């Protein structure tokens, strides 16, 4: 397993993200660039959500600008680590 | 293996980050809180870099606000997926 970072600027990064997930790797995708091209953003996120369903993987937003995508059998624990105090 | 996000406000989240890494889990740490308090940042980073070395995991910046930390056996491929 490795983690790879994607700089998502349009629909042309989706096929390589799919390939990494199918390879059992984790992708953290930067969507900052297309946050204001909502049509393009919606299509990408539709594709990446369908991918997660197709592989029984997970997909979780990370702040405003990133999405974390995991392959089969790797989940995101949604309870954050916070101050012990 | 799972991934867990950490909200790193100070020195008090480092013990739990270490526990997750030792356990074989991945941590994505949001360091935006302490990014501009460079002494605190260097203390936290020294601790997390030492942990990465110790377990032969990895640690790499994700843009400005985040650090991705990986356990033994898991690397971060620094070549990005780009157009």
């Amino acid at each position: 397993v490795y983690i790879r970072v994607a700089e998502v600027t349009g629909l042309n990064e989706v096929p390589e993200i799919k390939r990494e997930i199918y390879d059992g790797n984790i992708v953290v995708a930067d969507i900052a660039f297309i946050k204001h091209d909502k049509l393009t953003l919606d299509r990408v996120l539709k594709d990446l959500r369908q991918l997660a369903e197709d592989v029984k993987g997970d997909i979780v937003g990370l702040g405003e600008d990133y999405v974390i995508m995991t392959p089969t059998g790797i989940k995101v624990d949604r309870n954050k680590i916070r101050s012990s105090s």
